[PDB]
């Protein structure tokens, strides 16, 4: 373990988010001091307020889960917002972290910022080797620049700043809105609406609490500069995923290469059919 | 002419620079109000001071020539500075410009931010189609993100923001320091040191006052979203360039595709051997 979190003060930016809240849940267990700021009190695109907040609380560890995220229609109609919000969050936090000597920093990239036609399964060195997908190019540019700005700080100063590249996420605090772009909630939604009515391609899915655990594992064991994929490893088809969904409700590619994270001795622990059913029931309970 | 500069208030950021000062010189002729801020009074990486300066002077046109520039050794040893300084300048100015409705904005890209192995001559759609040159990747990432952030504002809001992609520049206020990375001053320097001592591959070169004129031409006639190369068009070899240099002192690829700027009716006017000799003499006068 290159670094222990116990005793450190950790800032979890975007703690109300899907990823951020999962990191907070994993962190309630550790022996540390957690530090949060609601979106309503601290806009992380504001460089002044962000620097004073970092320079005052002086955390040892920044985990950047604050972001502007959305489906394809939002990305394509609000590119300036998706580029600026995400890029200014990362620049203001990475620069603030470098100025005061923050010991560790975690920036979050994404599977959808690799080149659109990169060979599958996607290794981390596929980054920037070809054209971006146009529909979320603006989001991707923001996440890549933050990643590269973290890399340059590690290069020039030895700042221990790293980027994780997650994949599609599911689990607690997911989006079940009828306008969600998350295929998995949408299936749980559409299949449940069918069973109660009574009327009658490969993909990856990662549980958010596995992602949270992997993010802490990287913080404790990963010292490299290059980014690290956090994938599911167990894939499934839209057809097979449909069967797994309709077979819990009662109703009648995009693959990452995870060699790097596995060489650090991490692999997701929650099974798809196990996490799905746990998500089906608590959608009902509400 | 889609837009006239006469009557408008134009901010020339980085007016002390090599490009910026040339734009100022071209602008002294126009009927406009020029607005400058010395680097010493306004750090354009500071979002707060930059917004208050834009929101107070309220220019109609922002020309962004402020930047952090250097040769290969600086780029490779100070990547974080070359990424952050340039990216924060562009983000703070583009966002400030969008917030108050700045009618026109010019961001400057560069020839060295195309993929390292893109087919020559480099068309503007070669951007991001392959890996960057590692030595100035950090600079390039900054210039690309600014470019794409300008593009996204034009896309989402119709902000009339454009990027020009110049090539190697020479002319007034050039760098003749013995540590200059500019090959052309270095030859003028090395060849003059030889002639007074007495002891005895293709490239492009663009005159800075041609670049300045082309930048104003784009502002007046170019409404597109995509970037526009501003190249020399007349190329020359390191061997032939050497002959042209040693044949003024008395001593004994990287090519852009300029179709787009030529379809706007612009082509550089200053001849290499004419601008060189004009630069040889005024180096002596000092
Ligand atoms: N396929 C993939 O690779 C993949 C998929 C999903 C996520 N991820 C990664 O995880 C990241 C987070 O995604 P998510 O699903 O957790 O998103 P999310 O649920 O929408 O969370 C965004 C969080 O950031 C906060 N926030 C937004 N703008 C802010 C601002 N200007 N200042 C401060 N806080 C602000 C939000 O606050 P509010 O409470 O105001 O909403 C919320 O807490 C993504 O950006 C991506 O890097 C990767
Ligand atoms: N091959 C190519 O495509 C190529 C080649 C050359 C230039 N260009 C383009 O032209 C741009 C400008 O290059 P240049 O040769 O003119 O560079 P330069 O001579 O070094 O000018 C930089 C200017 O920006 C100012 N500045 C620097 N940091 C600042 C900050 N934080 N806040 C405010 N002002 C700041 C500098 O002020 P000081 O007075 O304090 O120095 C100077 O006025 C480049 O970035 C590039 O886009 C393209
Ligand atoms: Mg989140
Ligand atoms: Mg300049």
């Amino acid at each position: 373990p290159v670094y222990s979190l116990t005793g450190k003060k950790i800032f979890v930016a975007g703690h109300t988010g899907m990823v951020g809240s999962a990191i907070l849940r994993r962190l309630q267990h550790e022996d540390c001091d957690i530090i949060t700021a609601a979106h309503s009190v601290l806009d992380l695109t504001r460089q002044g307020p962000t620097e004073n907040f970092i320079s005052g609380h002086r955390p040892d560890v920044i985990i950047i889960a604050a972001a502007r995220v959305g489906g394809i229609l939002a990305n394509s109609r609000f590119p300036a917002d998706f580029l600026y919000d995400n890029l200014a969050i990362g620049m203001n936090l990475i620069h603030a972290a470098h100025q005061i000597g923050v010991e560790r920093l975690l920036w979050l990239g994404s599977s959808c910022i690799y080149p659109r036609d990169a060979a599958q399964p996607l290794t981390e060195d596929a980054l920037l080797t070809g054209p971006l997908e146009p529909t979320n190019e603006a989001y991707a540019i923001a996440k890549i620049a933050g990643l590269k700005y973290a890399q340059s700080c590690a290069r020039q100063f030895g700042d221990r700043f790293i980027t994780a590249m997650p994949t599609n996420l599911y689990g607690p605090n997911d989006n079940f809105d009828p306008t969600s772009s998350h295929v998995l909630p949408a299936l749980i939604r559409r299949v449940h609406e069918a069973r109660m009515r009574g009327a009658e391609p490969l993909r990856e899915f990662l549980h958010v609490d596995d992602l949270a655990d992997a993010c802490l594992h990287l913080l404790r064991f990963y010292n490299g500069i290059e980014p690290v994929n956090i994938g599911s490893g167990e894939e499934i088809s839209i057809k097979e995923l449909a069967l797994t969904v309709a077979r819990i409700v009662g109703y009648e590619r995009k693959l990452l290469d995870t060699s790097r994270i596995e060489a650090l001795g991490w692999q997701p622990r929650i099974r798809l059919e196990d996490g799905l059913r746990d998500v089906y029931r608590n959608w009902l309970e509400e």
